[PDB]
C-alpha cells in the first residue's frame, strides 16, 4: 500500500524517518515535515518526555500509544532501557492499567470474543488483519495476577504479554494476536461502571463456555494452523487445568501460570541451592497457596528431583501445601483435587491453625509464597524462618507488588541478610544497617515464556511437553555467573533479558530436535546461527521498491 | 474502505460507538470490545481524564491526539464547552505549543511545501488525501502571534484554525487543509535544534519565494478550484501585505491578520460606541503598533465612520499611530510605506518621545495595543487615559498573554472600573476592591474568520472585498445584549462562539447575494434555512450499507 | 475489500449471480443489472454461443478469457464437458495457441522471470498477488510439446496444465502459480516477430542460466514454503535430467514429460498385457526417440518388471531405444550418456538404417513413439509390427496431432483391428470396413499429474520419489473396467478424469504415509474421505458477513 495508508498503520510507519527517495516514491512528499529524521533522534524525543512525566500510569499511556502509532520506535525504546520500562509496561503497573482499562481506552488492541458470538468465532477469527499468526496469548479475565476477575480489562495483559515476546525474544509482532474471550464477569464493581468493556452480565459458567473456547481453539487453527502457539493466560483456576489437560495433546499449547511460573521458580531454587548445597534429603518445601503455580512449580520440582537420585514417591512427601483453608492434610474438611493429592500428606502431630504454625512445626527449609493474597509472610513467618534455617529460602511470587507475600526489604531484614529472596514484582536493592546491599531478583515468568514460545515457533513444534519447561529452567540458571550470585541475585539481570531469552531459546530448540519434538526441516547444524537469524529487529527497514536496469 | 483501515482513519473511526449491526456488516466484529458505547459516553471518559491533568500544554497534546484518532469525538468534546477549551487549543496554549512543536511530535497534521520542491508543488498537492478541499489556512510561520519566526513550528497555528472553522461554523473537517511553506527560518535558536521540523537554512527572500507562493497558489487551485477559499496566516509584514494585494482579486483569498483582526476589532468599537455615544467628531484614535493589523483596523474604522457621514480624508485625520520608531509624523526619519502615509499627519507641536507622552499630548479617545511587543500599555499610560477620558476604551489585542499590551486587572483597576477593556487573549473576570466585578472580552479574530469563511464557501464566491469583513463587524456587534454589556462585555459571551458564527455567516451570505457576489444557484429563499441545513454535526452517522426488501 | 474490486477480481467475481443481499451489503446494487442468476443459467449461456463458433483456437480466447473474468463459472464450464473441451484448453489446440501466444494476447497469466531479472528473483516473486501458494508449474519454452523452442510464447503450457490440476483434482485456483522463465530462444521466427512477448536474445545456456534457475528455486521456496510443489513442464532434453537430479532431494519437485508420461506410459501398458498375457520373458520393447519420454519410460517399465521378478539387469536388456541417429548400440559414433547406456546394447547381426528395419530385426513386441518429430511409424513400420505380431502394442504418444507418430486410424486399419493402441493426443473411434469399432484411449500424462500433485500436496510430502509414479500408474490401471479393455481403451474413459485423478490421488496418499513420506498430521484414519473433504469446488460460495443478533 501507498500513500497516507503506510502513515495511519504503525506497522509501516516511520514518521520522518521516512528517506527522502522513500517518501517521493509511495507518495508521501509534502505529508511530512521536511526534515529527514534517524531513529536515533525519534528515540531522543521520547526519552525527553519521558523523563518530565510523574506517574506510571501516564507513562505507560504514552509508551503503550507509541505501539499504535509507530511499532519499530515503540520496540527500540523498549529496547534502549527494557529494565527502567518493565515496571511501567509489566508488573506493577500493567495491574493499574487493567484495573482502569475502561478509563484510559484510546484504541483497542487484540481480537475480542464474546459468548454472544458463540456459533459466529471462524468469522471474528478471519476479520484479523495478519495473515501468518504464529503466537496467541488469550484470557477470559477471570484471575488477572492477584487482582482477580476484571473481565474485558484484563486484555491489558495478553497485550503486555505479547509485547514481550518481541521486546525479549524477537518474535515477529506481526505474528502475534492477543485475544479476551469475554463470557462476563462477577466483578459488581465492573457491572456498574458506565466505562467497561464488556459484557454486563455474569460470568457464564455452563456448558457454553466450554463449546465457546473449543469453537475458538478450531477456528485459530484452522486459519493460522495446527502449530499455532497458543499461550493461556490468567485463567481461574478449575478452568487452567481441565483446559491445558484437554488441550495440550491437540493443540501446541501451554499455560504460563501453571508451567512458565513453574520453570522461572525452579530457576530459582536451582540456583539457590548451589549457594546453599543442601543435601537432596534434607529439602522441605512448604507452600503457601495450593493452585496453578504452586502445584506447576511442585510437579517441575518432583521432575527436578527425580532426574537427581529420589524416585517420583520420596519426592512428593518432602513437598508440603497450606492454602486458604490451611494445610492439605489427608481427611481435611476442605477439598482436595486429583492434582493437589500427590503432595497431601498424613496429618502431622499438631495441624497448624497458621502459616506460621505450619513453619514451626515442619520446618521448611524453603518457603514459596503463590497466594495472591497479600503479606500472608509476616514478620514473625519470616523470623521463624531464618530461626529454623541457616541459608532461608523466601520466594514471594505474587503479583502485583501489593499482593506480594512480603516485601525484599522485610526479607533481607528480618533475616539478617541470611536469606536467599526472590519475588514476582520489582523491589530495589536493600541496604542493610551494617552496610550491606543485596540485590533480590524478579521470579517472574517473563524470563521464559519469551525464549520458550521462540524455539517452539521456530522449531514448527506441535505439543510441548513438561520437560521443555524443565529445560527452560535449567537454560535460565545456567547462564547465571557467580558474581551475580554473590550480589543476592538468583537470576540474570532483567537487562540482560534478550540476551538471556535468544540463549534459552537456543537451549530449547536444541533440546527439541534432539528429542524428536521439532518437525522444521531440514534440521539446522548450528541451532545458535538459526535462532539469531531468525529474531525480528527494531532497526527501519527500507520501503523503496526494488529499482535496477536491465542489461 | 472496510475493516481494519476504518479504524486506522480517524475520519471514520467511532472507537467502541460502531453499532453491532456496522461491525459485523464491515468486518469490524471483534476487533472491538463487545461493549457497544455511545458518544456521551466517550464524552465523559474524556472529561474524566481532562480533570485530572495538570498543565496546558499536556491537555494540548491529549486533546489534539484525539483529532488523530476519532475526529467526530473531537469535535463533540470541542463543543461540550469550547469556553474552557479555547486557551487550550487555542491562544495562549497554541503559542506554547508551536515553540516546543518538535519536542512534542507525534504525527505530522497538514501539508508541507519546502522551497527545495520548487517545480513540484502539485505533484505535493496531489498527495492530500482528500478530494474536495473548500478551505485552506496557509502559514510561513515568520510572524507566529507575537512570538516571531518559529519556521515549520508554526504549522500549529494553521491547524488550530482549521479545527475553529469546523468547531464553530460547522466548516466540514474534511474539506480543510492546514498547510505550511517552508523557505528556511532566521530563528538562531531552531537552526541549532535537533529536533526542528524544517530546513536547516536561513529563510529564502530572493524571488523564489515569490516564486514559490505563487506555485502554491496555482496547484491549489488547479486541484480543487478557482474559488477555493485561501486564508494567510502569521505572515511577516513585508509578505502579508504584498501578497493580500497581488492576490485578493486573482483568487478567493484574505488574510486573517490584516483583514480578521480588523473586523473584530471594529466590533468591539461600534459596542462601546453604544455605551459612551461619544460625538463622531471627537472621535481620536491612537495606535500603538503600524503594521498588519493596526492598518487593517485603521481602514475598517475608515470605513465605517465614511458610511456615517464623514469623508475619507477626515476620518483618517482622526486616527494616529506610534510604532517602533516613534509617533509616525510627515518627514520622520523612519520608513513610511504607502499604507501608512494616510495616517501620517503633520508633527505636533511637540513630538512626543514615548507612548506616553503620545497620549497626553494628542489626548486620544480610545487606544489599541497591536505592537506584539509586551507590556506597553503601562501603567502611567493607563493613568493617563483616565485622567484624559472619563470612559476610555483600551484595547490591548496582542497575543500570546505575555506579548499583551496589558492586563484586564491593569486595566480596570488604574482607571476604576471606568475604561471599556478587550484583549487578544482571555482574561477571567476582575473585582475591584469596592466589590464591582468586570468581565473583559476576548478581541479575538476567532469571533470573525469561521462564520465568513463559512458565508463565503457557501455562496461560491470568487473574491473577498474589504466591505464583507464590515459587514461581519455589523454582525458580530448586533449580536450583543444590552445585559452583556452591563457587565462589561464588548463581545457576544465565547460559550455561545457557534450561534454567533452562524449568525454571521448568514447576514454575510445575504450580504454577498444582494450584492451580486455570491454564484452559488439557485439563490435561496431562506438565507438562515440554507446556513444551518448544511452545516457538519459531530454527531456519529451510520455506516450501515443500503440493504433491502425487493417486491 | 468491497464494491467494484469484487468484479474487477476473477477469484471473486460472481457476475449477475450475486445474491441481493450481497450486492446490497457488498456496495455492488446498481453495479450489475436487475436480474439475479444462477451458475445453471450462466453455463447455459456459455454451451448457446460456443455452439454458434467454427475454430478451436476462437474457442480457446473465449473460454480461457472466461478464466480472467469469472473464475468460479470457467471450472464449472470445464466441469460440464471436460472431454469435449480437452482438445482446445489442452492438445493439440494449446499448441496451437502457444505458437500464436503474441498474436492473440489479451491478459497476462503467471509469473514472468527473465536473465535479465537474475539478482532481483525475490522481489518478483513477492509482487505475485496470492500468499499461499502450493503448485507451481515452470517451464523456459524450450521443448513446448513436440513443437520446439517457443520462448515465452510457451507460457500456454504451465497456465494449462494449472487448469487440469483444478479442475481434475480440485486443487484450489489461487494456490495455483503458473511460472516462466526467459532467457533467450533460438527460434529464429520469433526473434523477428514484432508480437514476440519475450526478450530478444538468443538462449543463454551458460552458469548463469542455471544461476537464474537456483534463485527461482530458493526464492518460491523462500516465500511459501519448502515443500512447495513444483513441476518442471517443457525444458530441453539436457537441462531437464539436470534439473531433475539436481533438485529432487533438496526440493518437492518433479519433471512431468519425465515422470508424468512414463507413469501414464506404463499404466496403458499394464492394461495392455491384461488382455495378452504375454509371458514376461518375451517381452521385447523398442523405443522411437531415446530421451526424456523414453528414458523415463524405461525406467518405470524396469521398476514394474523387477517388482515382478526379473533383475534390474534382465529387464534393461529387453528394452531397445531408436534415436535421431538411429539404433543404440556399444560403440556407436552418436553419443551415449550416462541415463541411456543401461538400454545401450551390443550391436545385433546386422545394424538397422531405419526404424522399420529395426523392428523385423528386433521383432520387439511393443513400439513407442515418442520422438516429437512427426509421422515416423510409417505404414510399413505398421504392418511388420502386425506380420511379427499377433497383438502388436503401438504407442504413439508425441504432441501435438501433426507431430504425432502415426493416427489411430492406420494403426487399427493397418493391423485389422489386433492392434492395441494409444496415442498423446485425441483421435475419434475408429471402425473397420467389416463393421469393428475401436476406440483408442489418450496416454497423456493429464491422467497422472493432477492426482499425484493432489496427495502430494495434502500429504506435505517433501520430495517425490519415482516409485510414487510407479504407484499412480498402477492406481490408474487398476480403475480400467473390462467393459472399456474390449472397446480397446487401454485407459479410463476421459470423461471420468475427475472421479480417477480423485482415486489415483487417494492411492497416492495411502502410499506416502505408508512408506512414511507424509508429514501432514495427524494422520488421517480414513484417507478417502480426507482427500474428498479437502478439493475445491466450482459452486459459488456466500460472500455474505456474518449477521446474527446478540442474545
Ligand atoms: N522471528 C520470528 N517470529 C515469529 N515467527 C518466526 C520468526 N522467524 C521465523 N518464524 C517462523 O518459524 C518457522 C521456521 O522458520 P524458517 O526460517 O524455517 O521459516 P520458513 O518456513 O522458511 O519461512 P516463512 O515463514 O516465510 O514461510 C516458520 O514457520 C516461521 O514462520
Ligand atoms: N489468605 C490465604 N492464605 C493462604 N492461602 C490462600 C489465601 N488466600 C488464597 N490462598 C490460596 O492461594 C491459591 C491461589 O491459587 P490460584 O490458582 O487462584 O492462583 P495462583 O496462580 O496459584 O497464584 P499467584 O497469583 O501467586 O500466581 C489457592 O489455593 C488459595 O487457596
Ligand atoms: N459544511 C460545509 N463545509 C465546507 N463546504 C461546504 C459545506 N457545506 C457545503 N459546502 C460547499 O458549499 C458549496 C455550495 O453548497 P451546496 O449545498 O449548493 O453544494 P452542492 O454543489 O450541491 O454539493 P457538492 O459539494 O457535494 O457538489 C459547495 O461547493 C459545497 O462544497
Ligand atoms: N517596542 C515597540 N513599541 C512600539 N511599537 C512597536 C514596538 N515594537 C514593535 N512595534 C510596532 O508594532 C508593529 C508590528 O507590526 P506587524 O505587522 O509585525 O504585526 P501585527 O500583526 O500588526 O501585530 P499583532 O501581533 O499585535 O497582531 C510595527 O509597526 C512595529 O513598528
Ligand atoms: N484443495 C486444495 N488445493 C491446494 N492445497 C490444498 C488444498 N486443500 C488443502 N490443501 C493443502 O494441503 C495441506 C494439508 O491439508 P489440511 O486440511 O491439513 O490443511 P490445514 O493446514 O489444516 O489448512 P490451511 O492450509 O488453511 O492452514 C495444507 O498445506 C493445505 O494448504
Ligand atoms: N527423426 C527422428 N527419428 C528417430 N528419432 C528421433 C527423430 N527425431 C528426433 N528423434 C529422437 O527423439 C528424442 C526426443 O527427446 P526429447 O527429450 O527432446 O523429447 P521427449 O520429451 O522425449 O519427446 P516427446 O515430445 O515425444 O514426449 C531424441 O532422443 C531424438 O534423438
Ligand atoms: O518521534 C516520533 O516520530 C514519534 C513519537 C511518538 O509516537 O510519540
Ligand atoms: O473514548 C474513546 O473511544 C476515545 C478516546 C481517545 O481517543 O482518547
Ligand atoms: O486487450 C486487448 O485485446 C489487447 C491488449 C494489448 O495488445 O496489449
Ligand atoms: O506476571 C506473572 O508473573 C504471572 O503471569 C502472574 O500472573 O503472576
Ligand atoms: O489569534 C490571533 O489573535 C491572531 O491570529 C494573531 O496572530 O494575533
Ligand atoms: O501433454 C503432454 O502429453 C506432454 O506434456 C507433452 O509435452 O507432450
Ligand atoms: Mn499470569
Ligand atoms: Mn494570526
Ligand atoms: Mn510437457
Amino acid at each position: 500500500e501507498k500513500g497516507k495508508p503506510l502513515m495511519l498503520n504503525p506497522r509501516t510507519n516511520k514518521g520522518m524517518a521516512f528517506t527522502l527517495q522513500e517518501r517521493q516514491m509511495l507518495g508521501l512528499q509534502g505529508l511530512l515535515p521536511p526534515k529527514i529524521e534517524t531513529q536515533d533522534i525519534q528515540a531522543l524525543r521520547f526519552h525527553r518526555n519521558l523523563k518530565k512525566m510523574t506517574s506510571p500510569l501516564e507513562k505507560y499511556i504514552y509508551i503503550m500509544g507509541i505501539q499504535e502509532r509507530n511499532e519499530k520506535l515503540f520496540y527500540r525504546i523498549l529496547q534502549d532501557d527494557i529494565e527502567s520500562l518493565m515496571p511501567i509496561v509489566y508488573t506493577p503497573t500493567v495491574g493499574l492499567a487493567c484495573s482502569q482499562y475502561g478509563h484510559i481506552f484510546r484504541r483497542p488492541k487484540g481480537l475480542f470474543i464474546s459468548i454472544s458470538d458463540r456459533g459466529h468465532v471462524r468469522s471474528i477469527v478471519d476479520n484479523w488483519p495478519e495473515n501468518h499468526v504464529k503466537a496467541v496469548v488469550v484470557t477470559d479475565g477471570e484471575r488477572i495476577l492477584g487482582l482477580g476477575d476484571l473481565g474485558v480489562y484484563g486484555m491489558g495483559i495478553p497485550v503486555g504479554k505479547l509485547c514481550l515476546y518481541t521486546a525479549c525474544a524477537g518474535i515477529r509482532p506481526d505474528r502475534c494476536l492477543p485475544v479476551c474471550i469475554d463470557v462476563g464477569t462477577d466483578n459488581i464493581a465492573l457491572l456498574k461502571d458506565p466505562f467497561y468493556m464488556g459484557l454486563y452480565q455474569k460470568r457464564d459458567r455452563t456448558q457454553q463456555y466450554d463449546d465457546l473456547i473449543d469453537e475458538f481453539m478450531k477456528a485459530i487453527t484452522d486459519r493460522y494452523g495446527r502449530n499455532t502457539l497458543i499461550q493461556f493466560e490468567d485463567f481461574g483456576n478449575h478452568n487452567a487445568f481441565r483446559f491445558l489437560r484437554k488441550y495440550r495433546e491437540k493443540y501446541c499449547t501451554f499455560n504460563d501460570d501453571i508451567q512458565g511460573t513453574a520453570a522461572v521458580a525452579l530457576a530459582g531454587l536451582l540456583a539457590a541451592q548451589k549457594v546453599i548445597s543442601k543435601p537432596i534429603s534434607e529439602h522441605k518445601i512448604l507452600f503457601l497457596g495450593a493452585g496453578e503455580a504452586a502445584l506447576g512449580i511442585a510437579n517441575l520440582i518432583v521432575m527436578s528431583m527425580v532426574e537427581n537420585g529420589l524416585s517420583e514417591q520420596e519426592a512428593q512427601k518432602k513437598i508440603w501445601m497450606f492454602d486458604k483453608y490451611g494445610l492439605l492434610v489427608k481427611g481435611r474438611k476442605a477439598k482436595i483435587d486429583s492434582y493437589q493429592e500427590p503432595f497431601t500428606h498424613s496429618a502431622p502431630e499438631s495441624i497448624p491453625d497458621t502459616f506460621e504454625d505450619a513453619v514451626n512445626i515442619l520446618k521448611p527449609s524453603t518457603i514459596i509464597g503463590v497466594a495472591g493474597a497479600g503479606r500472608l509472610f509476616t514478620p514473625d513467618v519470616i523470623r521463624a524462618m531464618a530461626s529454623i534455617n541457616e541459608r532461608p529460602v523466601i520466594f514471594a511470587l505474587s503479583n502485583p507488588t501489593a499482593q506480594a507475600e512480603c516485601t525484599a526489604e522485610e526479607a533481607y531484614t528480618l533475616t539478617e541478610g541470611r536469606c536467599l529472596f526472590a519475588s514476582g514484582s520489582p523491589f530495589g536493592p536493600v541496604k542493610l544497617t551494617d552496610g550491606r546491599v543485596f540485590t533480590p531478583g524478579q521470579g517472574n515468568n517473563v524470563y521464559i515464556f519469551p525464549g520458550v514460545a521462540l524455539a517452539v515457533i521456530l522449531c514448527n513444534t506441535r505439543h510441548i511437553s513438561d520437560s521443555v519447561f524443565l529445560e527452560a529452567a535449567k537454560a535460565l540458571t545456567s547462564q547465571l555467573t557467580d558474581e551475580e550470585l554473590a550480589q543476592g541475585r538468583l537470576y540474570p539481570p532483567l537487562a540482560n533479558i534478550q540476551e538471556v531469552s535468544i540463549n534459552i531459546a537456543i537451549k530449547v530448540t536444541e533440546y527439541l530436535y534432539a528429542n524428536k519434538m521439532a518437525f522444521r526441516y531440514p534440521e539446522p547444524e548450528d541451532k545458535a546461527k538459526y535462532v539469531k537469524e531468525r529474531t525480528w529487529r527494531s532497526e527501519y527497514d527500507s520501503l523503496l521498491p526494488d529499482v535496477y536496469e536491465w542489461p
